[PDB]
């Protein structure tokens, strides 16, 4: 019952068969100020690894890939008017989507926060 990460610098938290997905601090730094969030429709089916949207900044687009197989249940409506929540609160108020997840074994494939710490330390050295 802890946050896990992807090698593309996304995160997911889980409770009750529902995952909440966002981007890590490393990811939001790499983008700079987010100007637009392209998010999926509620009810969209996703496979793990499937594209679900994109973030835009002056610097780049960043394509979003699902960390889990399942079905979108919520998108963060605050990001239409306040996309910069992704930078100011990437783990909390700047969450992107929530989804039910159909294959719990998939979490075992993701990175623990300890592994993600080691990952970004090695990248940044």
């Amino acid at each position: 019952s802890v946050r896990k990460f992807t090698e593309k610098h996304e995160w997911v938290t889980t409770e009750n068969g529902v995952g909440t997905v966002g981007i890590s601090n490393f990811a939001q730094e790499a983008l700079g100020d987010v100007v637009y969030c392209s998010l999926p429709e509620v009810g969209t089916k996703l496979n793990k690894q499937e594209e679900f949207g994109a973030l835009e900044s002056v610097k780049a687009a960043s394509e979003l890939y699902s960390p889990l197989s399942g079905e979108v249940t919520e998108i963060n409506k605050a990001l239409a008017e306040n996309p910069g929540l992704v930078n100011k609160s990437c783990y909390e108020d700047g969450w992107l989507i929530k989804m039910t997840f159909s294959n719990p074994s998939e979490l075992d494939e993701l990175m623990s926060e300890e592994a993600y710490e080691k990952y970004i330390k090695s990248i940044e050295e």
